[PDB]
């Protein structure tokens, strides 16, 4: 599926990221946007032979199985199949362990290098929310 901005917002803040570990909604919005355009069914694997999955490219390495990234742990207990759905419960609630992990939201390397320190509520202008 691939989300309107506003939409997206709407999900997100239904399934409580908005001020998640203190990042505001259009931190969230932002980090989508460059990770999956929206889009819950994009993938890209990475050179160490991981993959990334769903809305908010959630990795194969640590977080989610995929069944093809040896010695990786699956800490969100989730198929990375899972992450790719219409639904974004399982990729909510997988990036709520991410972002607790210690360096926030940096583990995203798109935030990292397109939202962070930009004016991110824009993402959310215009939306009722």
């Amino acid at each position: 599926k691939v989300f309107g901005r506003c939409e997206l917002a709407a999900a997100m803040k239904r399934h409580g990221l908005d001020n998640y570990r203190g990042y505001s909604l259009g931190n969230w919005v932002c980090a989508a946007k460059f990770e999956s355009n929206f889009n819950t069914q994009a993938t890209n694997r990475n050179t160490d032979g991981s993959t990334d999955y769903g809305i908010l490219q959630i990795n194969s390495r640590w977080w989610c199985n995929d069944g093809r990234t040896p010695g990786s742990r699956n800490l969100c207990n989730i198929p990375c199949s899972a992450l790719l759905s219409s639904d974004i419960t399982a990729s909510v609630n997988c990036a709520k362990k991410i972002v607790s992990d210690g360096n926030g939201m940096n583990a995203w390397v798109a935030w990292r290098n397109r939202c962070k320190g930009t004016d991110v509520q824009a993402w959310i202008r215009g939306c009722r929310l």
